[PDB]
């Protein structure tokens, strides 16, 4: 199985606005996406707004994340993007959750509006990501 | 033969669209930003939360899809998580505008909102949701 | 004010439950095959095709989480895809029933669902257009909404 | 960088397709049978189950869009359920034949997936918390699982 990494972004974060929880489903909270800087071989520009993960920390500490926000490229090109995966600590770590640490891994699906970026919706992607301040690293693999 | 209840109605406060992009294969993609919200029913009262978003595809027959996810808390303290989807297509009055909730809560008291199912009648204007509860 | 449409019914007759595996947090895991049924309603006339799967879970709570993937042919040719996803419900009483398998009265239930269509021609492409509420019972008998 | 670790593998042996329907805007949507399918893997040796079905679609644009649902019985008793969702591509030369479905050379495909599991045993819980890609190809269709670590 082969694969190209193909850009990373790098995401500020506001505070989560936490919207419940119990230990039934879990606590949920939105995390509203701030900015965020593109960058890849030919592959640069910048978040744009409107940008929100929408996350769930499940009663035995599993994170289940789902983020959707749009890039604007330096060409002009737009994507917008749905990136779902799951965030795992170990066990000394759950009740903190509910850096190093983490599993942190995404699959993002690609809506695109030009036949340069037509590519993005006809192949597999797969994500690895980090947390930090309150910045999340992104690279992004295509799936050759 | 089938039954319903209205259960409660949403009056949102939109910003205008986030433009994403558009073309002639996929549509037009937009971000819209629900700026604020009254909920309003019996025993089921009180405003939408910050970080609220309706994003929408314009498909290039004209048909718009809708997935809205956004939050909503109770004057009696109680929080509900919605992800609201489905379809507005057109020929205000012209349009059918109709959407499927479903509902996340954390107490006792509302789990029954994560048991059954739910029809939503919408108006665009703001937007106003009428949420039935199916019998 | 909210208005709606019996657009038709199908009455399935599904086999025997292919159990995957149960445990106490994701619950009871089982597909069950439909072997055949009959669509009828005003001028829509037809049966269910071969590959019908409703993949069910009921999770340790007791509440029954359904997704069925079928096809149905109508008596003038034309085709319709239908997956079909809600669910299924008992009072507190009929959980432990439930959980086992043990008889409930049909009457118990609440059984509810929201379909979505793919249709191939002009004719039926409103089915893809609009938003649909099933009402379902125990043959299982599944009748269509749409809502105006 | 990605790193991932190959868990197993399946062959299948599938059914003709149960054609439903097609037309030049949604496609060309059938629903394939799995009769049967080995499972196999260090450690990880097993059967497919009764009841499974690909559902795809062949986009007009010669996309296919999978997605399966079945199950696997292993060797321990332990089962898995399996919903794989993923696309096979051909490049432009062979959309036609890919069409009225005449034969292209397996080498053509490009045919990827995302597995998500459901079990219910400790011994397997980790196959619902880990992200995983399936490599698959085409008398069967081989999938190879991987585990991204």
């Amino acid at each position: 199985m082969n694969y190209e990494e193909v850009f990373s972004i790098t995401i500020t974060v506001d505070k989560p606005i936490l919207i419940g929880q119990d230990d039934i489903v879990g606590r949920r909270q939105l995390i509203p996406i701030i900015s965020g800087k593109v960058s890849g071989n030919n592959f640069n520009g910048k978040v744009l707004p409107g940008g929100i993960d929408s996350q769930i920390v499940r009663p035995d500490g599993k994170c289940e994340l789902s983020a959707r926000y749009a890039i604007r490229l330096d060409d002009g090109a737009a994507i917008y993007i749905e990136n779902n995966g799951i965030r795992t600590v170990p066990d000394e770590y759950i009740e903190a959750v509910k850096p190093n640490a983490y599993y942190f891994r995404t699959i993002p699906t690609f809506e695109t509006y030009s036949p340069k970026y037509k590519w993005m919706m006809n192949h597999i992607f797969v994500c690895c990501a980090s947390r930090l301040p309150e910045n999340v690293l992104l690279k992004f693999y295509k799936i050759s």
